[PDB]
């Protein structure tokens, strides 16, 4: 492969919100963080206060948080990474993800930006798995399983 | 492993547009193209009109648009770049001056019109460069020497 995916970048107006509910969720773990940043770093994210670095399985999360007073919501119309897809290995794990969505949402551990809900496990024309969840920034996550 | 990156969708504008950059830039090849939506997806996305998958190096990137606001909104939560491991710091000058060849040549238009910045070293020799396709949207190359 000319080249290989290596991190998506989260940006989040509440870092340990987001940091906890991504290691619970997804199980992530941290392998690093970071408060002092390059020029360059500093350039592309102003304000940039802290950047952690998780790991679940193949997967990549850069979190970062930016000094903002403000607390918007994702913005649905503008071109955007707009979901990240998941593959799961069975129907049985579709529902596990969707499930264990709902326990963090009723855990009362975290603060979501959205009020909305898991989508039904739905299959298409070719047996094809889907489920669509938010994490607690409001970002959409696609699992899926390919059959 | 408990699961597996598939593919991320990146929402456009200009579908043809994008398209055409996203060939051309990274060397995606079209595997298929979408018209026709379940009911899930226009629930996810409403208005979508047309979804292409391309691929390019072990990336699945799904472009889809929906109705023809422009320009990404930097303050708010979002999925904010994509990072790409390149293989030699040859190839991030290759990466850089391909998207200026690019940009310079007319066949795209870009919602922003700021240019790549410089290839910068980090105490452990890591390359970082950033640049931005035709939506405005931040890709990041490193190196990360052995
Ligand atoms: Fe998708
Ligand atoms: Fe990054």
């Amino acid at each position: 492969h000319a080249f290989r995916f290596h991190h998506i970048g989260v940006q989040t107006s509440d870092l340990e919100n987001s940091l906890g509910w991504y290691r619970e969720f997804f199980g992530c773990e941290q392998n690093w963080s970071l408060e002092k940043f390059s020029d360059l770093t500093r350039s592309r994210l102003p304000g940039i206060t802290r950047l952690v670095e998780l790991a679940a399985g193949d997967l990549r999360i850069h979190v970062f948080e930016r000094a903002a007073d403000a607390t918007p919501a994702p913005v649905a119309e503008v071109p955007q990474f707009q979901h990240l897809c998941l593959a799961t290995r069975s129907p049985e794990e579709m529902t596990e993800w969707r499930d264990r969505w709902l326990e963090l949402y009723e855990s009362g551990r975290y603060t979501f930006v959205r009020d909305e809900g898991p989508t039904d496990i739905v299959v298409d024309e070719d047996g094809v798995l889907s489920l669509y969840v938010l994490d607690v920034n409001g970002l959409e996550y696609e699992f899926t399983y390919l059959p």
